[PDB]
């Protein structure tokens, strides 16, 4: 874990409140002061007490994948506490909490371009992720956090049928590229304003949906450039699906603001 995870002195440490009541695992809010005497606000998950040798490795592995990745859009480890108890995994605290409950509170009161800059900052962590060899194999509305300048962070709160390529549902084949079709349901949750993917319908019939060709329809006043993103995200060939490179690429074009063009499932 000291690999790729600072220790964290405790004294350090200020805890101030429990959040997200459960959704991130056991976390609080607080504060850190570092080495150079600044302070800044952090979120710390604590590890139960009573834990098992196991879960604690899990833990500490958990820390030792997040400690790899140093970017502006993927969740920044701040350190671990392990010398003392209870064991502490440490981050850069995210104000506006997980990105698909946020949109629910904000249904339709976002610009066009501002669910643009979420799209493009969650793409540029995956294009990061990606290079890095990593495969998130969960990357969802859920597992995405967004801070009080709307900038998005790829996480991870573990458990995902929805957010699976057929592929990976079929045969475990995970890849960059089954990442990329989970982004395309993310482009579908956030111009969507934090609606569930598919639904609530069985998880058999997603799975044969999607199979047989059929796609999420788009959202409610969807640019066409963003829905065809999706679809192209969605594509059942994973060699035809852009790269990360690519959606960052086409986010930025997006970004300058050419889009006016607007569009259960569809067979597309
Ligand atoms: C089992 C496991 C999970 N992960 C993993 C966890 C996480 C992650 O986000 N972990 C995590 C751990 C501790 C905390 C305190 C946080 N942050 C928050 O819960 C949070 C809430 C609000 N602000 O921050 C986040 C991220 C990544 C990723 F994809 F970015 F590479 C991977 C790796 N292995």
């Amino acid at each position: 874990v000291h690999e790729f995870a600072k220790e964290l002195d405790a004294t350090n440490i200020s805890i101030d409140k429990v959040v997200g009541a459960g959704e991130f695992g056991e976390v609080c809010s607080g504060r850190l002061k570092l080495p150079s005497k600044k302070e800044i606000s952090v979120a710390i998950k604590t590890l139960k007490v009573g834990y098992t040798e196991k879960q604690r490795r899990d833990f500490l592995g958990e820390a030792s994948i997040m400690g790899q990745f140093d970017h502006p859009n993927i969740i920044r480890l701040e350190g671990v506490v392990t010398k003392s108890k209870p064991v502490m995994i440490v981050t850069e605290y995210m104000e506006n909490g997980s990105l698909d409950s946020f949109l629910r509170k904000h249904d339709a009161q976002f610009t066009v371009i501002q669910l643009v800059g979420m799209l493009r900052g969650i793409a540029s962590g995956m294009k990061y992720l990606s290079d890095m060899g990593y495969v998130h194999r969960d990357l969802a509305a859920r597992n995405i956090l967004i801070n009080s300048n709307l900038v998005c962070k790829v996480s991870d709160f573990g458990l995902p049928i929805r957010w699976t390529s057929p592929e990976a549902i079929a045969y475990r084949k995970f890849t960059s590229a089954s990442d990329v079709w989970s982004y395309g349901i993310v482009l579908w949750e956030v111009m969507s304003y934090g609606e569930r993917p598919y639904w609530e319908m069985s998880n058999q019939d997603v799975i044969k949906a999607v199979d047989e060709g059929y796609r999420l329809p788009p959202p409610m006043d969807c640019p066409a450039a963003l829905y065809q993103l999706m679809l192209d995200c969605w594509q059942k060939d994973r060699n035809n699906r852009p790269k990360f490179e690519q959606i960052v690429s086409i986010l930025d074009k997006l970004i300058r603001n050419p889009l006016k063009i607007i569009t259960n499932l569809l067979l597309d």
